[PDB]
């Protein structure tokens, strides 16, 4: 898989994590291929965040689910390659309900609101949707990918406000 949807961002370091700490942790969910804490050029302070490259997407999904992380007693904030827990989907045309949306994206996480779009007018439905998840990282997971298929329909699936 390509590098950059192999990689976390860590957001929220502790300023005492180090290039081994953080891998330490991380490395309980797959083999990291690369880990940096960012510092300053100068002062070497840490600048609060860095970044773990996994072998595999695979590995990614396994360090996510594994949220949250307490790394070195501080909760950290881990985000693939903004941050929203809805999506637009289009192209579903009129025959697309509830049950296909909700068996397909609930792979993806939580689903906590499907909103199937109407005519104000007619009540007709208009042919897309939006899907709430209970955390961001189903969004990403689902925008990084080329294609998504339901009830027969390639759908356009973008993240929504
Ligand atoms: C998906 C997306 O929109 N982005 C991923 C990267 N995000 C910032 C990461 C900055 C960084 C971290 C670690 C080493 C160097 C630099 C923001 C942009």
């Amino acid at each position: 898989e390509p590098e950059q949807l192999r990689k976390l961002f860590i957001g929220g370091l502790s300023f005492e994590t180090t290039d081994e700490s953080l891998r330490s942790h991380f490395e309980q969910w797959g083999t990291l291929t690369d880990c940096v804490v960012m510092r300053d050029p100068n002062t070497k302070r840490s600048r609060g965040f860095g970044f773990v490259t996994y072998a595999t997407v695979e590995e990614v999904d396994a360090a996510m689910n594994a949220r949250p992380h307490k790394v070195d007693g501080r909760v950290v904030e881990p985000k693939r390659a903004l941050t929203v827990k809805k999506i637009f989907v289009g192209g579903i045309k009129e025959d697309t309900e509830e049950h296909h949306l909700r068996d397909y994206f609930e792979q993806y996480g939580k689903i906590e609101v499907i909103e199937i779009m109407t005519d104000r007018g007619s009540g007709k439905k208009r042919g897309f949707a939006f899907v709430t998840f209970d955390d961001h990282d189903s969004v990403d997971k689902i925008v990084i990918q080329k294609y998504h298929t339901v009830n027969g329909h390639n759908c356009e699936v973008r993240k929504a406000l």
